[PDB]
């Protein structure tokens, strides 16, 4: 008997919704007007408020990253996934910063507010990082716990039965231009040999290129690190 | 009527051997008593320069890392393939080194004396080092350059018709205890990023596991960096 609207533009997301509306049933997965994901039907948050708010009992997005309307929000209850540890590294690919500043990461879902992965936790859970780790490999296991713990507490989040908390701090926030300036490596730049491997495993995911320099002679050159443990 | 002995332990020189013998015919090829090559046979040096000398009239060695016996040096002509640019990084691996410190690297062709890569050059040509470059891609290239410059000067080097020349300097020679101390990242070293970065294309060649580190745990982590230049505008 809960009506909910998912919205996200991320792919595993997506599949995760996917298996939630299977078993809830009567749930809608939409993605935004920008989204990418082929066949996934399309809503304009900004310009369905009223629509969204007379058929929908809950609004679940993940991996939101543009702030929701004021009505929205007042509107219905609006609760959002996401990959990082909130109050730390809010924002974009917490991952990558996280590798690089040793705070926590993992999967928080929270209450909507009108500030960015901000906002009461109804829960979260830590993804440890090790030191083989690169973005792509955490990003992996991430998505994982997220699919753990969305499921784990899904049941509560559709029927209102938790009591969400704010975290004790504001914590720190990244956007997509802190990403950006991360990606260029400096080669005069000085530091620890540490340092430098977890900036590059940091801006490694898969094939993604993300690090780049210019050479000597001017030419963009993208790097990437693969890391291997020694087998116990 | 030059009867040659070709020694190598390296697995591209041996098919360059392979292809030499098979126009110039009167030629064996062997590798050392340590090499790894299978069906390839074996020749103590050390122990048979009675009859290398007898039997040969020229000793050509790819890529040879122990020195020769003085009485063979002085018995037959000797020549040496290296694959790096003589006087500079001489000895082991010499793309690993040439990556870190920006010597020329290359393939040289040289009469052998009584040290390790070194005595009168035949002949020399350098390979480029792009700043995309591992250790792999640049000793994939010394070995195009190598069969390049060894077909050019073969008849040359079998008729003894060239002017050698020393090099006007020592250069410097790496062994392997050099490669070896590279191997080890030490996570606290400072550095440019450029530095950290030439050090791990250097120590990058292909699925090899050369460089480590050691976590905090005490756990072993090996590392290889791959690089890609962006694509040029369509051509």
């Amino acid at each position: 008997m809960v009506t909910i609207l998912i919205l996200t533009d991320n792919v595993h997301a997506h599949a995760l919704a996917v298996d939630l509306q299977a078993r809830h049933g009567d749930m809608d997965v939409y993605q935004s007007p920008i989204g990418q994901l082929p066949g996934v039907p399309r809503c304009d948050v900004a310009e369905r408020v009223a629509e969204i708010v007379e058929r929908y009992d809950l609004v679940l997005s993940f991996h939101c990253k543009q702030r929701f309307p004021a009505a929205l929000i007042d509107g219905v209850r609006c609760v959002n996934v996401h990959p990082g540890f909130n109050p730390y590294n809010r924002g974009w690919f917490p991952q990558v910063f996280s590798i690089i500043d040793g705070q926590k990461v993992g999967v928080t879902i929270h209450e909507i507010d009108d500030q960015l992965d901000h906002g009461p936790i109804i829960a979260q859970r830590e993804c440890a990082i090790e030191s083989w780790d690169s973005s792509g490999s955490v990003y992996a296991r991430l998505m994982d716990i997220e699919r753990e713990l969305v499921l784990e507490h899904f049941d509560a989040i559709r029927d209102g039965s938790y009591t969400a908390k704010s975290p004790a701090t504001e914590g720190n926030l990244n956007l997509k231009k802190d990403f950006e300036q991360l990606r260029r490596l400096d080669l005069n730049e000085r530091g620890t040999f540490g340092h430098f491997l977890n900036r590059l495993r940091a801006l490694t995911h898969d094939d993604f290129r993300n690090a780049w320099f210019v050479d000597a002679s001017g030419r963009k050159v993208f790097v990437r690190v693969v890391l291997e443990p020694e087998k116990p």
